[PDB]
């Protein structure tokens, strides 16, 4: 578990949610721009799992949700998040 507090874009593409394309799983990092905020913390990973955004959790929300909530904040955004472990998926 690893707690982020970022300020502003983040320079992360989410993917996952409830009702996702592969039915409901954890909200994640599938890419990071290179030289944005989220890299700049050098503490998210591609393919972290977010537990929690802005002091809330993730449980229950869709993408589009966990989306709008992080272009919508501005200030100070915390994340909480769990690597992925590579359990649903391989690092090639």
């Amino acid at each position: 578990l690893r707690t982020v507090e970022m300020k502003k874009s983040l320079g992360i593409s989410i993917a996952g949610g409830v009702g996702s394309p592969l039915g409901d799983v954890p909200i994640f990092i599938a890419m990071m721009h290179p030289t944005g905020v989220a890299a700049q913390t050098q503490k998210l990973r591609v393919g972290d799992r977010i537990v929690t955004i802005c002091g809330t959790s993730t449980e229950g929300m869709t993408h589009t949700q966990a989306v709008n909530l992080l272009k919508n904040a501005s200030g100070s955004i915390e994340m909480q998040v769990v690597a992925g472990g590579d359990v649903s998926e391989t690092s090639v």
